[PDB]
């Protein structure tokens, strides 16, 4: 069939890529000059750094997105980090496992598929289930920050549950060599080579459903027989016209309010400080942090290494964050240079357009595997795909 890809970002480049591997037309229209959205390489003094996530996975090898490139046909070199991941506290860095030692369990009854029927918030249902540890909140509001960029009280105890059972499930993180742009350029080879096309600097305008064709800006038409939007749910809305949208789902949508984070690019003189494995920072405003040149060192400019911090910005003012960012890094890592800083329920009714990207993340899913989720469920909704449900 006809498929129309709105949006050359992660998610609409790997539905592009699946399902012109499966034989279908398929055209993806983007808007600015550049594909890769928020998941590609920014090049900038000597330095590649990332458009938005940190040149890493966050189930590395194993989870969904590993998947999905693998059967895409994808050469992508993606490799787990040595321990899974550290803990920063009380001045110094260590093994996560080692953190059972502030401690006097639930992991094996998520282990079992077992999910808590609670319905309460995440940090209410771990002082319950384990007890108000300062140091075990702390950490999980790390964790919270970095993976979903909120507060442990706003995750309900099933998600973090769901995203406990993925991490037991698929492991720990993993650096992409290449950075972001390598899967990028893989799934842009693979649409080229399966009779695809990929057109830049075109702005869709309209998705209309009634004729189910897009317009773009500079009047161009396009028939399909499915649209994939990878725009967000609040923009599809607008290209298909809020008309076509039940009363309470307009609310919902018009209800949604993007969670705000701060990216921290730290350009630190001489060797790796920390290798392949993610550091989360407990106590602080920064959640955590990564070192992606530990695997591919082109990534950082020569003689340096590339440290990259995230922090959840909440409620927290810009500028103020932006300032306490650097001042933890420089306590932290005294010799390190800022480089740049970057600031980033009814379901989907309709079903000759479908969603995909971080608009559409399933519960469990963390970031860009929950991308990946996403866009298998949607391929098997448009039964034009099957997963096994080690992936689902
Ligand atoms: N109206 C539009 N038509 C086509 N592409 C768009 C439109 N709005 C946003 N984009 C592109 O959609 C992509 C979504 O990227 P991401 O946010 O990473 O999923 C980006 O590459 C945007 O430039």
């Amino acid at each position: 069939m006809r498929a129309v890809v709105v949006g050359a970002g992660l998610g609409g480049l790997l539905a592009g890529a699946f399902l012109a591997r499966n034989g279908h037309e398929i055209i993806v229209l983007e808007k600015s000059a550049m594909i890769g959205g928020r998941f590609t390489n920014l090049p900038y003094k000597g330095f590649q750094l990332s458009t938005g996530a940190l040149h890493m996975i966050p189930h590395g090898e194993d989870g969904p997105l590993a998947h999905l490139l693998r059967i895409l046909g994808a050469k992508v070199e993606i490799v787990n980090s040595n321990p899974k991941g550290k803990i920063l506290w009380e001045g110094k860095i260590f093994h996560y496992r080692e953190s059972w030692k502030f401690l006097s369990k639930l992991l094996a009854e998520i282990r079992m598929n077992k999910l808590p029927k609670e319905e309460i918030p995440a940090d209410e249902w771990i002082k319950e289930k384990i007890g108000e540890n300062e140091f075990l909140l702390s950490v999980l509001e790390s964790f919270a920050g970095w993976a979903d960029s909120v507060s442990l009280s706003d995750l309900t105890a099933l998600e973090l549950a769901k995203e406990i059972r993925a991490a037991l499930r698929w492991g720990g993180p993993g650096l992409i060599r290449g950075g972001c742009k390598a899967v990028i350029d893989e799934l842009e080879r693979i649409i080229m080579e399966n009779k695809g096309k990929i057109l830049t600097r075109k702005e869709v305008v309209e998705i209309n459903i009634e004729e189910k064709k897009v317009y773009t800006r500079d009047n161009e038409e396009y028939s399909f027989d499915v649209a994939i939007s990878n725009v967000g749910v609040r923009e599809t809305v607008k290209l298909i016209g809020r008309d076509y949208f039940d009363r309470d789902y307009l609310k919902q949508v018009d209800s949604i309010e993007p969670s705000e984070g701060i990216k921290f690019n730290l350009a630190v003189p001489g060797e790796p400080r920390i290798g392949n494995t993610i550091v989360f920072t407990p106590g602080l405003m920064i959640n955590g942090f990564n070192e992606p040149s530990a695997l591919d060192k082109s990534l950082a400019r020569e003689g340096y290494t590339l440290i990259m911090a995230h922090m959840a910005l909440k409620n927290g003012n810009v500028k103020k964050a932006i300032e306490k960012g650097w001042e933890e890094l420089l306590e932290i890592f005294p010799e390190g240079e800022p480089l740049l800083a970057q600031v980033y329920h009814i379901e989907w009714p309709l079903n000759e357009v479908l969603v995909v990207g971080d608009g559409y993340r399933p519960p469990g899913g963390i970031e860009v595997d929950g991308i990946a989720l996403g866009v298998m469920k949607a391929l098997e909704k448009l039964n034009l795909g099957s997963f096994s449900e080690w992936y689902l």
